[PDB]
């Protein structure tokens, strides 16, 4: 597929060389495409990114919903998928286009809505472990809207703002957090 | 010089360190290349000289501002509330991210970029470490403690731009409660 066929390209690119140094003419060339086509089928380069994200965020979905059933209980799937932020957006190979893009990106209204969207999924992960806790008697949370969007928020930035480096030690911040954070709840 | 520091400054909030241009600095602080050149040598010198003084500027002002809250745990809720209202340092930090993920290797700035975030981690470790020499809590690990505190708020702070301020002044309290009630 033409179009299918600049997703992939435009992925490779965006791995290779991150999200602002590639152009849509390197899209277009290595596609075997044109700027008038590109435009028709998303409009700018943004927005083929944001189509990336999407299908890249689904795969991220069907990945947590096999990776969880590893976990018994919500308070194990809080720590699991804390640590699964953290560890895959180690290696993620868009992780740069990612900081590229939303670091230019997140004061421009028309793409930083779409961007929301995309988070939120993330938060409704956090929904689920929560209200599903509340169920099962492993805590008692009142708002979990807001306790959701805290843990979403606060655990990318531990995951982003790290310059604490050494993987391990990582995994041991982010855990110690996990703790602290569960057990305010309680 | 300063019309140069300026311009940067709100061009690097706005689009990021990437985007902003030197051209477009010296466009819009009506300047010339090599006017920047000599003041600032390079872009990524000008953007490091514009960081030293934000965090100089959020250093005053905390000096100043923590005053106000006579516990070390009123101090924590204090401080986080503020990195959501500070004009200095905090609205500066997608630039920062984007500045780290590229002279990572570079460590003739790696390492300066090292010692303005212990600065920034440090007001947490003297905020734990007073809480417990005044027994507000008991932590064995206030440089833990102080990081994940740290980048937990600048995430809170960072990702959530997008919405009424007293919102997120709400959000942070409830993160603040959470978080020292954890200690506990
Ligand atoms: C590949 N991978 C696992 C991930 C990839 C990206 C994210 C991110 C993020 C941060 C906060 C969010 N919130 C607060 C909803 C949502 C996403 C994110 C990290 C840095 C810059 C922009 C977004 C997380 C995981």
């Amino acid at each position: 597929n033409l179009k299918d066929k600049i997703l992939g390209v435009a992925k490779e690119l965006f791995i290779k060389n991150g999200y602002n140094a590639t152009t849509t003419g390197e899209i277009v060339k290595l596609s075997e495409s044109s700027k008038g086509n590109l435009y028709y089928h998303f409009k700018t380069k943004e927005n083929l990114f944001l189509e990336i994200l999407n299908i890249e965020e689904s795969k991220w979905q069907e990945q947590w919903k096999s990776e969880q059933i590893k976990a018994k209980t919500n308070r194990e799937k809080f720590y699991l998928y804390n640590e699964l932020s953290l560890t895959t957006e180690y290696y993620y190979p868009l992780q740069n286009a990612i900081i590229e893009f939303y670091t230019e990106y997140y004061k421009t209204n028309s793409i930083n809505e779409k961007m929301n969207k995309l988070q939120n999924k993330y938060i409704d992960a956090y929904h689920v472990i929560f209200k599903e806790g509340n169920l099962n008697g492993e805590w008692s949370i009142n708002d979990v809207n807001a306790v959701s969007k805290i843990a979403a928020n606060a655990v990318n930035g531990i995951v982003t703002f790290t310059h604490e480096q050494n993987i391990n030690e990582r995994i041991k911040l982010m855990n110690k957090f996990s703790q602290i954070f569960l057990n305010g709840l309680s």
